[PDB]
């Protein structure tokens, strides 16, 4: 059987740099070579400041650091020596072209693939950690196969992850499962059991899971798609609560009872974020479209127009709550990262709530606990950033003179806030809007002190 | 105040089994059950009881006469009751406003009006049929509008969440019981009265409470949650025939995620049962109603894909014979809408032959379970030219192109395909729409068929 | 190489005869019998009076019938005793379940295809000439390969058919070419030559085609579609010369002096009939929706939209005409052949006209030289067909007390009719309605008599 000695990862994201560092926590005998075309993120990630937000990824990069565990701009002699090369990188949906708005973006994949064949000889495995439309693994292959040399073998699998950002240290040294596929050839078979050698040293053999690479593709995706799928389910649920005056979190308990159903991915919001779900969602359905199967394609296109409904009817009650018009309205906006516990905000609902607003003219006053003041100008500019928007240091500045408090993500402290403090600098009334939930059990409180306070999946 | 004696209106897949496990766990309360239907209560108090449901049987027989009755004597049971169980069926209407679309309430109605007609003093009416949201505030104001002196009326919803093929179980080990009243004293005298009867075997932790609407819709959003869960799997194992890869397979990874959960992603023919289409319709045509014409498209999706599921498989099998079937014996086994009932309603069976009849197919059906007079009613000229009914699968394969298995029961796979094969017109194909055959097909292939499944590359 | 010496054809319908007829003649020492399900059919094949009417048949049949052509119902001997059995089955659209209105129905040609296989022994060469879908050669093969007999080589070729009803003889003693599919494995191209073999007795060996038995059943389809699309582009072409004062005709001459359009089959009219152009070119729709293709689909669909609309504008301009209302109105229809020189009705333009008539309430007495009167009240029959139809004798007869004459049929004798004599005996205002035009150049002398005539591609 084939020992991994050295491991090369191309990409230092949030995917590459935790898997990594993880890997080279649970396997001292392992070199582990996290590799980038950013500088500054490769920098960061040697720096005592991380270039993400991740609780407990401070304390394994700092166990493994400079041990075993390596970050590096090097790219080509980490792909050189490696045993093993992730390919960890990007795929955003593409914003142009042939699939505008729904394929997959593949630039990033192919540019990893032509490196690898570039500087490999002999043997090595190539894995293909970042999520891909199905066969994409195939081409990958096929570039290989059309620039051999002698003795070069490179065997491609896939190993699709799985952690959720803000969970990922949790998520990667205990994973419900690992997935890897791979050909039905002895010489798959053999690159297969290499890496699922790797992943036994932390991670039981039952909970390993082995299948061919379009298999371990495809269950990516709809893994995702369920997901996404049970979130636009619950809150489709929240809009009729809403109109019949039921309960959601009372209606999703009920339902979370049924074992057949699960509790869990029960909990209504603005709508869902992240850089991950829609895109993989988009995948999936221009996939379909794509194989004939436009039935299939309607169907998951439904969770994206569900989420989108969503955002949009939860800022159209902001504003038809405020007497119709906003313009001119200063409104504090909390939260501005895609979930709690990171500082990532791609896709976040946060942005599309903003940019609703901005669209009528309102003063927005924006707070986040994680999220650098750089990034959000960034995501709400293409101006009317300077005029409408101000980035606030603490929550209490934000909503000084606000006509509004909107709760976008769910932090811990939105809860714990002086909210007496806050209602006698507001403007009046003064309105909550909570996206979150966080709230409940606090309303009567609330409405005592004078707001008039609203929430997704309760009746006004 | 506790309830010695409870009536149930409607002694069908619910109203026999729920009063039957509850006379079972009650044996100081008496449970009579009535229906307007003689053959249907003549049944139940025969040796052949009208349905078929494990372990229905030794509970019926264990109370039937001593604590649990079944009868036609519609007033009296209900003149002498402390708790009235509205549990009559709630079909889609298929006539006026909203064909094919809302619930027909007539037969809820007719049980309202009757209790008020033969009632006197105080009793909990509880609404165990799934209804639309406020369908008990229709039921409050037909008792209000018809008072008398000293009679009080409680109303109640407690949904019922019984699974058929497994109902016996499902009520001895409920996963929870759902009860909606109102808020006041009253209303929460009634809701502590029906959990009490519960709590002879059922632990209080699993008995929520809450108002009849929020019990309502909930009923109605579990169905749909679970009808999507059945959508999705489907139709991911059309997007796995198209790429090569195994339905089985991704569904057992999408199911290790302990959020997604590993139920419900056994990919199908389609989903069938008297309850998941009727009851997401329901939901549709409420969302219409409250103007949320998102929630309805969103909703209406699970229904539209398992359609198309059924659809494709019925074409599958017509491209497969070559384009046409006019003429062609073709098996079908398995009419039952799942395995361990009698029960058809909407299986996908029925379906799956009517578009195969519309060819001209000639059909042979078997099921262990279910009676060939129903079979008959529901293919129902087009059913005397074209359909046989089977005492057996090798009679129903003898001479035929093709074997469609539509209902997961046991001996399908357990049938000597030798002897099947042999027998076959060549070349002789199996459309396997439910997967009981995984792990055959390399034995079937070397006999000779074409084997075909959903959720697999051809 | 193999010697063809006894044929049989499966179907004795406009192709099954004439082209065994033709080959009988052209191959004095080929035995060819001709058989089919249809008693009568095959009963008035070895009559005087044979069951289709087709210029010049009659004298090749009777120069050959009981010297090396065969008319009988035994099926299974004439396949038994074959080298070579021709498909020449009906192959109509399909009138229920899956694909209703668009798929063809093949029913007819698997009954054929397990026949064969039940009364064949050894080596036969078996031929689709029926129309058929692509990919339908494959079924053949696939029925064939899962009955083998020891010893039994049955081989499957595609050879389409080409000739129009009423130019049969003509068409198959010179056609413009023969077109032969089959396999390129060698015994496929034994099974090819040997067909070639017989056709070379007549035609050279430069017009006869052979390839693969898919490029060969769709060129078949395609070459209908593009005759078709011929007639309703000139069709299209008559709506605008009646919106712009142009005549179609002096167009279609100018159009047809171009060598790359070709002056052929730019005669407008009420609109094409015959058995095949409208179920070969929905078959080929069909096939396009089924391979993913819907622009191809759209694009082929057009020709059929076209000329349903140029029938529906031809029973309103004649509705419109009678002041709006028909209700009890006698109108003449000259002729109900799908063409002129047959007695087939089969999609006729006269059958859509005169049920829009019908429709309405009109009175309709028909005539037609050679079409049988029992043909013309099954194909106007779902009653009806007793209270507004009449069948006549005589064109005079028709329009005897009739308010409109409506020529559908480009008989010769219509042009040759005595109109001021018809115009007596007419209603007043009398109305023509040329659906052929065949009275070009008597629109003057028409208009003297009385008569407001209209006719398609001139503008009133
Ligand atoms: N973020 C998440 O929670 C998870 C993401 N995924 C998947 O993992 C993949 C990566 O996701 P993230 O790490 O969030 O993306 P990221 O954008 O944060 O990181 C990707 C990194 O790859 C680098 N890169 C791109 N092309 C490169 C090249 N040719 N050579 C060297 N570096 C290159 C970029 O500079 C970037 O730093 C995606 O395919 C995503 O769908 C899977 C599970 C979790
Ligand atoms: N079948 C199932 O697995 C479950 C059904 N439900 C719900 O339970 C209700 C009943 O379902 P089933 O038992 O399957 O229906 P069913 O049709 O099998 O039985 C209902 C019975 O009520 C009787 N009935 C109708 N009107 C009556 C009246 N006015 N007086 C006396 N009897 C009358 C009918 O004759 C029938 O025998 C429905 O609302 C259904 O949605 C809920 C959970 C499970
Ligand atoms: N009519 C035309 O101008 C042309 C027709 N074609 C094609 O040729 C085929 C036949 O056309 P037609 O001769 O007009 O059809 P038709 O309907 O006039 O004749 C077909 C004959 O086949 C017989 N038949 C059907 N099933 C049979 C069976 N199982 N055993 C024995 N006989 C059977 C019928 O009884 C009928 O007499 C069609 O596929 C058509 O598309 C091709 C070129 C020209
Ligand atoms: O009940 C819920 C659960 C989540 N969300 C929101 O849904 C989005 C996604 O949350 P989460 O799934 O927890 O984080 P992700 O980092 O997006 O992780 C998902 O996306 C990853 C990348 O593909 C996968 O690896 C993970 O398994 C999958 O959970 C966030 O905006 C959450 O606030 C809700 O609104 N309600
Ligand atoms: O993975 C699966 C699970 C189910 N089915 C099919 O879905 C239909 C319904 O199955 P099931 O839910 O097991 O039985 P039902 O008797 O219809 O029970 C449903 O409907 C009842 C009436 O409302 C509810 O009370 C139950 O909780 C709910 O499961 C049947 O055709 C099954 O074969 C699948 O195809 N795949
Ligand atoms: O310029 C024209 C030519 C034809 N037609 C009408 O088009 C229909 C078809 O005419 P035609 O093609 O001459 O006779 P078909 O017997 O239908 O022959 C066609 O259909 C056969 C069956 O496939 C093919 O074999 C022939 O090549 C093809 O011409 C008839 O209603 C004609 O009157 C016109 O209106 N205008
Ligand atoms: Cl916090
Ligand atoms: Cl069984
Ligand atoms: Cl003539």
């Amino acid at each position: 059987m084939f020992e991994i000695k050295k491991i090369c990862c191309i990409g230092a994201g949030y995917v590459g740099g935790p898997t990594c560092s993880v890997i080279a926590h649970m396997c001292p005998e392992i070199r582990v070579t996290v590799v980038d075309v950013n500088e500054s993120r490769i920098n960061a990630w040697n720096s005592p400041t991380l270039p993400i937000y991740e609780p407990g990824l401070k304390e394994v990069v700092e166990s493994c650091r400079g041990k075993n565990l390596f970050f590096s701009t090097n790219i080509d002699d980490a792909i050189k020596e490696a045993d093993l090369v992730f390919i960890s990188v990007n795929t955003p949906t593409k914003t142009y072209g042939m699939g505008k708005g729904r394929a997959a973006d593949l630039k990033y994949i192919e540019a990893c693939a032509r490196r690898i064949v570039q500087n490999s000889n002999g043997y090595k495995i190539v894995t293909e950690k970042s999520t891909v439309p199905v066969r994409a693994a195939e081409s990958i292959r096929r570039i290989f196969d059309a620039n051999t040399k002698p003795n070069l073998n490179l065997q491609v699998l896939s190993n699709p992850e799985f952690l959720a950002e803000g969970t990922a240290i949790k998520d990667l040294k205990n994973p419900d499962r690992v997935l890897i596929g791979g050909d039905e050839t002895p010489e798959g078979q053999r690159a297969v059991q290499a890496l699922c050698a790797v992943y036994e040293h932390w991670v039981p053999r039952e909970k390993i899971l082995t299948t061919n690479t379009w298999s371990s593709e495809l269950s990516k995706l709809a893994a995702n798609a369920f997901l996404a799928q049970r979130i636009s389910s619950i809150n489709s649920i929240s809009a009729l609560c809403e109109a019949t005056g039921a309960d959601v979190e009372e209606v999703a308990t009920a339902i979370g009872m049924d074992q057949r159903i699960g509790n869990k991915f029960l909990k209504a919001s603005v709508g869902f974020g992240g850089s991950c779900f829609q895109k993989d969602v988009l995948n999936l359905v221009y996939l379909c479209e794509a194989l004939n199967l436009p039935e299939v394609a309607r169907y998951w296109q439904q969770v994206i127009d569900m989420n989108d409904y969503q955002r949009r009817r939860f800022a159209s009650r902001i504003i038809d709550s405020l007497f119709n018009t906003v313009t001119d309205k200063k409104i504090a906006i909390l939260g501005f990262a895609f979930k709690k516990d990171t500082g990532d905000t791609r896709e976040s609902s946060s942005i599309y709530i903003s940019k609703y607003l901005m669209d009528e003219g309102a003063h927005l006053h924006i707070y986040d606990p994680k999220v650098p003041r750089e990034q959000i100008v960034v995501d709400l500019s293409h101006d009317q950033v300077s005029r409408l928007v101000t980035i606030s240091k603490d929550p209490y500045e934000a909503c000084d003179g606000a006509h509004a408090v909107v709760i976008c993500t769910e932090w811990d402290m939105f809860k714990e806030l002086d909210y007496e403090r806050i209602h006698k600098k507001m403007l009046k009334p003064a309105f909550i809007f909570d996206g979150r939930r966080v709230l409940d059990g606090l309303h009567n409180e609330l409405q005592t002190i004078g707001f008039q306070i609203e929430t997704i999946g309760k009746k006004v």
